[PDB]
Parts: C-alpha cells; sequence; structure tokens
C-alpha cells in the first residue's frame, strides 16, 4: 500500500502514498504491463463532484468548514435539478492546474502552479473561438518570451453539443500526399489537411504551410479561420557552425499548444481546451524532424555533412541528430524564443519530483514519455524510478472528432 | 482473450495470445503501473504441477505431446517428486530450459540468437574448484578468439537451500572498484563493495583501473573460494576512436566478454542459483552506461574537454556530443580487433525481426520497452517506436538477492 521509489545514480528513495488517491485504471494487471502502450448521468456525477470539491476545499485549509458544506449543498442542489453543474472561477483555475500537476506524461510541471486560464465559457460561436485563440496565440506568445496558457470553452452537456477545437495543435503545418507517391510537407496531417481542403480551404501546397483552424462550437458543423500571419511565431533553423544548414530550408513555430485534449475536473466534461507552454528542444529537433514518418531528414543532413552512411556501426544518424538539435536550440535561442534543452528540463522535473514527494505524498509519471528521446542515460530521469498512476483532474484523450461527428 | 500492439512508425499491428499463457506477477495493477521499477525451497504440492507444465511444454515442442514417451517422463517424475521431494532434468530438457528462458527474457534485446546457446551442464559439480574449472572452460569456449559464441554455464539445482551454489560475481569478468579515503573511486564504482569483499577474503589488489575481479565461488552451501581467471583467457580491447589519436591516451579499455553469473534459472520449478551466462556486447552497454553513467567510469567531461567543446551550457549539448564520439571509439575498437559487437542500430532492427516472427509463430514476445529501447538515440531506433507487451513466461531468469546478504558463514 506505500511504494517506495528509487534514483538509482543517486541511491535516493522516496515514498508514494499519493497512489492510493488514484481512481481510474492504467491497463495494466498484475498479469500483463501495457506501460508503452499509446493508448491503453446525475448519479455518476455527484461523487465526482463531491471528491474535487472536497480536494479544494482542503488545497484552500477550509475542509469541513461552513462554506465547504453550504457548496456541497449547492452542487448537489444543481446537479439534482438540472443534470450537471457550473465551477466557480476559482475552482475552474484549481482545476486546471492540477490537471497539468497531475499529467503524468509532462516532463515540464515543475511550472505547474504559473498557468494563465482564459476562461471562454461564455463562448457561443465558432467566431468567438476564433477570437479567443488568438488571444491566448498572442498571449502566451508575448514576442517569444512564452508564458503557459490554457483557454477553457464550454463543458459537454448532452454530447450533441461539444466544443471542439479540430485541429490536434492550434499551430502545426500541412501534409499532402503526392502524386510521386512521397509526402510534401508534415505527413503526421495529412488526414486532417485532406478534411481542411474538403471544407473549402485553399492550401498552398508547399512544406511549412500552417493549418487554418477548424473550429466546432455547441455541436455545430466546424469552421474554418486562418490564424492571422502576423500571431504565428517562426523559427528558421540555422547553425553555429555550419554554414549550409540554412539551405535545408527548414523552420518551426514557438508555441507547441496541443488542442485535441479534454479536461475533466468534477466530473465535467471540457472538450476543448488548447493549452500551450515551450518547447523542449528534441520535441522539434529529434521527433519532429527525424522521426522516419516526421519530416525525416536525417539522410540529407549526414550527406550535407559528408559522414560515412556505407555502415549503422559508423553512427552517421546518431551524428547527424546531435547537430540538428544543436541547430534548433540555437536558432530558438539566437531569436529568442523560449526553449528548454532536455538536459535543463530533466533536471528541473527531478526536482519537482522531490518537491511533490515532499509536499503531497507523490508524482505520477511515465517514465516511457519522460525519458527524452535522444541521450535517455545522461540525463538524469533515466536513472528515477516512477510511478504511474491516474489522478483527477485530468487531461485526457479523446476520439478524433471527424469520426464522430454528425453532418 | 487477444491483445494488439501497434508500430507508430510503420502502423503494423501484432495481435498477443502469448500472454494467456503467463502464470507469475509483474507488479503492476488496474490502478499503477510499476514498469519503470528495476526490482518490483518448494513444496511437493506446488513442485508437481509446475514440472508437469514445463513436460508439456517440452514435449509439445518436440511433437510427442500425448505420446507414451511423454506420459512415462510424467508418471516417473511424480514418482521421483513424491520419493525424493525434487526431480532431475534430462540433458534434452535442461538445454531446451535454458534456451527458453532466454528467449522468455523480456529485458533481452539480443534474443533473435536465443536458439544458437551453447550448453554447459555442470550439474556433476561438487566443489569450487570444480566450478573454477567449469567457468575457464565457459569463457575459452565463449570467447573463441574474439569470435563470440553464446553460452551458459548450469551447476547443481537448489536442494534445501542450506547447499546452493552461487557465483559472488555479478559477472564473470569485471573491473574492480576501489573507494579512497577522500572520497573518490579508483576503477569501476559499480563492484566497491564485491572488491572489499575479495579483499577481505584475501584477494591482493593491484589497486589499478581496470583490475579484472577474482572469481569467488560457492559451491553446495559452504564458504565462497577466490581464484584468478587464467590472464591469457580474459579478452580486452584497447580503446581508441578513427579520428582522434587523443583517444587512446584516455588509458581506456573494457574486456570483450558480458557474462551474468549472478541470476537464477527457474526450469520446471527447480531452481539453477548459479548459471552464468554469456553472449556479446551491444556497443551502448559499454559506450554509454560503463563509461558515462555519472555513478560508472564517469568519462563525459574528460572527452568534451579534449573535443573542446563548449561546455559552459548544457544546450551546447557538449554531453551529447562527447557521447556519440565515445561509441563510436568502441564499436571501432572491437571491429578493429576483430572481438563480436553489435551496434544499437543493428540489434534493435533485429529485435523487431525478431519480434514479428515471435507474434506470428508463438502468438507473442514479451518485452519490456524500458529495457529495450538504448540508452542513446532513443527514437532513431525501431524499438522506441514499437509497443511491447511486458509479462513472465517461464522457464526464466528471475534476480536473486547477492549472497554476501544471506550466506550463512561456516567459518
Ligand atoms: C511550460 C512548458 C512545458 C514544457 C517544457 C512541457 C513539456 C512537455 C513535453 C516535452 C511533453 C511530451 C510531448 C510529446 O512527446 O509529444 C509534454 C506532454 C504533455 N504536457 Fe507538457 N510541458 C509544458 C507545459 C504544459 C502545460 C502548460 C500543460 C497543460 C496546461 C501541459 C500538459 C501536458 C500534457 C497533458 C502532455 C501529454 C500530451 C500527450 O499525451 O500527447 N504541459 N510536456
Ligand atoms: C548474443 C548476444 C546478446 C546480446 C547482444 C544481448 C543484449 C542484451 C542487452 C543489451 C541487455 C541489457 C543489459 C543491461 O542493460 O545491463 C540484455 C539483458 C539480458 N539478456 Fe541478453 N543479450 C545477448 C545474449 C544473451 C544470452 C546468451 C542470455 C542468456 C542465455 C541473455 C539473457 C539476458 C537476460 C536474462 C537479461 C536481463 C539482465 C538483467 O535484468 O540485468 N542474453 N541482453
Ligand atoms: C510505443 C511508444 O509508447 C511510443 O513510441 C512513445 C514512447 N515514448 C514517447 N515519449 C514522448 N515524450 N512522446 C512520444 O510520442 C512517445 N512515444
Ligand atoms: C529506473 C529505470 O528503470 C532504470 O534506470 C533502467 C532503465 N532502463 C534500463 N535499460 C537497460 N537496458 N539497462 C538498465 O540498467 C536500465 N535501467
Ligand atoms: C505542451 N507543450 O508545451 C509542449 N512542449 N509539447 C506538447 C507537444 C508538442 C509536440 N511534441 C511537437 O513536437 O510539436
Ligand atoms: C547478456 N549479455 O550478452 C550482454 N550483452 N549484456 C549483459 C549485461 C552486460 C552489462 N550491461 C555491461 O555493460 O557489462
Ligand atoms: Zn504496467
Amino acid at each position: 500500500r506505500f511504494l517506495k521509489v528509487k534514483n538509482w545514480e543517486t541511491d535516493v528513495v522516496l515514498t508514494d502514498t499519493l497512489h492510493l488517491k488514484s481512481t481510474l485504471e492504467t491497463g495494466c494487471t498484475e498479469h500483463i504491463c501495457m506501460g508503452s502502450i499509446m493508448l491503453p448521468t446525475k448519479d455518476q456525477l455527484f461523487p465526482l463532484a463531491k471528491e474535487f470539491l472536497d480536494q479544494y476545499y482542503s488545497s484552500i485549509k477550509r475542509f469541513g468548514s461552513k462554506a465547504h458544506m453550504d457548496r456541497l449543498e449547492e452542487v448537489n442542489k444543481e446537479i439534482e435539478s438540472t443534470s450537471t453543474y457550473q465551477l466557480k472561477d476559482t475552482e475552474l483555475i484549481y482545476g486546471a492546474k492540477h490537471a497539468w500537476r497531475n499529467a503524468s506524461r509532462c516532463v515540464g510541471r515543475i511550472q505547474w502552479s504559473k498557468l494563465q486560464v482564459f476562461d471562454a465559457r461564455d463562448c457561443t460561436t465558432a467566431h468567438g473561438m476564433f477570437n479567443y485563440i488568438c488571444n491566448h496565440v498572442k498571449y502566451a506568445t508575448n514576442k517569444g518570451n512564452l508564458r503557459s496558457a490554457i483557454t477553457i470553452f464550454p463543458q459537454r452537456t448532452d454530447g450533441k453539443h461539444d466544443f471542439r477545437v479540430w485541429n490536434s495543435q492550434l499551430i502545426r503545418y500541412a501534409g499532402y500526399k503526392q502524386p510521386d507517391g512521397s509526402t510534401l510537407g508534415d505527413p503526421a496531417n495529412v488526414q486532417f489537411t485532406e478534411i481542411c481542403i474538403q471544407q473549402g480551404w485553399k492550401a498552398p501546397r508547399g512544406r511549412f504551410d500552417v493549418l487554418p483552424l477548424l473550429l466546432q462550437a455547441n455541436g455545430n458543423d466546424p469552421e474554418l479561420f486562418q490564424i492571422p500571419p502576423e500571431l504565428v511565431l517562426e523559427v528558421p533553423i540555422r547553425h553555429p557552425k555550419f554554414d549550409w544548414f540554412k539551405d535545408l530550408g527548414l523552420k518551426w513555430y514557438g508555441l507547441p499548444a496541443v488542442s485535441n485534449m479534454l479536461l475533466e475536473i468534477g466530473g465535467l466534461e471540457f472538450s476543448a481546451c488548447p493549452f500551450s507552454g515551450w518547447y523542449m528542444g528534441t520535441e522539434i529537433g529529434v521527433r519532429d524532424y527525424c522521426d522516419n514518418s516526421r519530416y525525416n531528414i536525417l539522410e540529407e543532413v549526414a550527406k550535407k555533412m559528408d559522414l560515412d552512411m556505407r555502415k549503422t556501426s559508423s553512427l552517421w544518424k546518431d551524428q547527424a541528430l546531435v547537430e540538428i538539435n544543436i541547430a534548433v536550440l540555437y536558432s530558438f535561442q539566437s531569436d529568442k524564443v523560449t526553449i528548454v534543452d532536455h538536459h535543463s528540463a530533466t533536471e528541473s522535473f527531478i526536482k519537482h519530483m522531490e518537491n511533490e514527494y515532499r509536499c503531497r505524498g507523490g508524482c505520477p509519471a511515465d517514465w516511457v514519455w519522460i525519458v527524452p528521446p535522444m541521450s535517455g542515460s545522461i540525463t538524469p530521469v533515466f536513472h528515477q524510478e516512477m510511478l504511474n498512476y491516474r489522478l483527477t483532474p485530468s487531461f485526457e484523450y479523446q476520439p478524433d472528432p471527424w469520426n464522430t461527428h454528425v453532418w
């Protein structure tokens, strides 16, 4: 019932008691571990509302107070009467911050208490959604001095009036299947790009075309909007030592803004809740650029470095990987756009884990996601045992809206 | 029940049915995943089902399930258990058991090779001197002048738990570690505790950076005895770099034969507490972990200093740059000396091919992602993108406590 986690580099041992508060299921059983799998009514709602309100009133040191009991009765009366309830602004902000705090896949959680919460629960149309999103992009970007933010659209009601951002992130690049057989742009975004074109987007058919927003308000058919170009901060990628790197024609955007997840607070479901922080360098340099199914640039870079690509044991892929990641970090830093390297971020996470174990009794963490995708063992998280479990409030995956929407 | 795993790079989906034959527990529950935790005398009653399960597996593998030979063997083992409290495996069953323990080892990336394993049966061994001779023969066979051959040596099984055979070394060949009065370490810090034990037992330590440890061998529950492996049998490789001529003056070398000697082999409920096994290295084991872990030889700074990298801020990725060069040097050095080694790209590519084959022919391949993904360049290897299912099949290799923690000293 009490669990220990050890760091095998420092011998530091921490005791986890927070897992006992966990409610949701992991997908593992005593017989099988699914740790590497990517995607493993009124009666329902009151216990969830109560669980949340209890944690909230405990957090402001007013547990069992008159104000606690009164809010519990108020919400109970509201669920019994309306089949749902509304969060106070204080509860919404607490809930959003804790959904981030609880995000076991996120290495950036030392930042969790510093989150700007934009309450968009008064939004009614897709044009309104576009306005809120531009404002979030502008605030979060802050001319390169990035600030963490979330924008929260109205909660699910009966499930036929869902707010959704159809985009997987606020800013991403289009992908196009060519007659050639190859893919132009970002292959990750081929299906969604097709949906936009189908809905009438005039695609430029280039390598780095910022996708338009496809926004769905109140369960209505989604609508297209272009983010003002002047609000999308991009960074041309160059190398501090290699003059030729700039001629690859690479760029990336500064603001990573996940827009397809569902925020659950006190049993309420916020299906449109785009949130943004800043990039860890490996996200762009390792995954976005070097995944075989992404921009897949290792070959081109290695050829420009004149490495021996005849044999895997020359480690040519590894050498070009490091250089690409050096160029990503250098380019963002030179343009004064916030970015964190994987050494700095993982060091910060270990400190955050220690803080959470000390002050909260634990920190749910998914090692498979937390360890960076290059140089794993030279970062301290590789040597850190972690326990993964699901706490609420939470960010959850949800099915893509085009599979589910009724046109 | 069927379980699917997807490869997110190729979209290949595989279906696992083998997990149904799993009996042992993982450490995980419906409420918690323990997938990153390093470490999460039998009765007659518990023994016969284990033996039966194993013999059924063995006779099925040889296409003799339900034959008179199968039935007679079950009867013979049942009689032997009821009579003597235990039983003896036939040579064929021992070979099959050892190969399958390897096949089932979810943390092993090298399993494409599982059916090619030389099994040395040492169950007639009675003394530590006998163990030493067996171990020297294993080392010489496995080394094969650099053309490494996988092998296992299997000493007598556990009886009452008071007469265990144990190799006290964690690997047959490893370097000594010495804690200095000023708090620094000479040699390999991983082996400081064991080095102190050896010195206590009478070893005269050279006190250098790469001293091959003596073997410390326990036969039949007796106190362990020290033996020096003949130096001519210990193949080592001086580490140099193909471009950087200063690399050799770091004074680095490593041994060619990785030979894990502290695990327990379980076959049909029998426990083989001394079962050293060896293959060949994947380069990252040495170049990433052994050389660059902060708690091991910790060479990153010295290498980066010699490369004249910008070390003022982590975001120059100086550690990452030095790491790749060290790993190039290790692969270069072994290949140049004609000592078998595999790079992490080749090894992971082969593992994926093995895994897909296992799914098709066996219905699954238990695999621990946390261990299978290499400790550098994770996502440019195919295993990073491969969903895996981790579960425990028997026969198996298991951890056991260090023998100095449990040994009853006779004097
Ligand atoms: C402040 C800077 C932040 C950094 C450096 C950071 C870092 C990261 C990284 C590197 C990942 C893995 C992403 C991937 O591999 O695709 C991640 C995942 C995640 N982060 Fe953060 N994060 C930050 C802010 C935030 C914020 C503000 C939130 C929510 C308010 C958040 C919630 C999450 C969630 C829910 C995931 C899992 C996403 C998924 O499963 O695809 N993070 N974080
Ligand atoms: C033939 C070449 C082989 C290669 C390249 C290979 C590769 C590896 C690697 C890289 C690891 C991780 C080791 C670590 O991080 O400390 C490992 C683990 C392991 N391998 Fe292999 N292996 C090979 C042969 C064998 C053989 C012959 C056996 C047994 C018969 C075996 C059984 C195991 C086991 C039980 C582990 C888990 C070790 C632990 O938990 O500490 N492997 N393998
Ligand atoms: C199959 C495996 O779960 C998958 O490739 C994971 C591994 N770790 C990851 N880690 C992060 N941070 N992001 C990812 O997309 C992934 N992908
Ligand atoms: C805490 C974590 O489980 C631990 O550091 C693991 C991670 N993955 C590993 N993978 C391999 N192959 N070998 C190891 O020693 C480790 N160590
Ligand atoms: C949440 N956020 O701040 C962040 N750093 N990453 C979210 C995911 C971004 C994605 N991995 C990408 O490379 O675009
Ligand atoms: C099993 N074997 O062949 C192997 N490749 N590795 C076993 C463990 C070796 C260990 N990682 C080391 O670096 O010495
Ligand atoms: Zn698990």
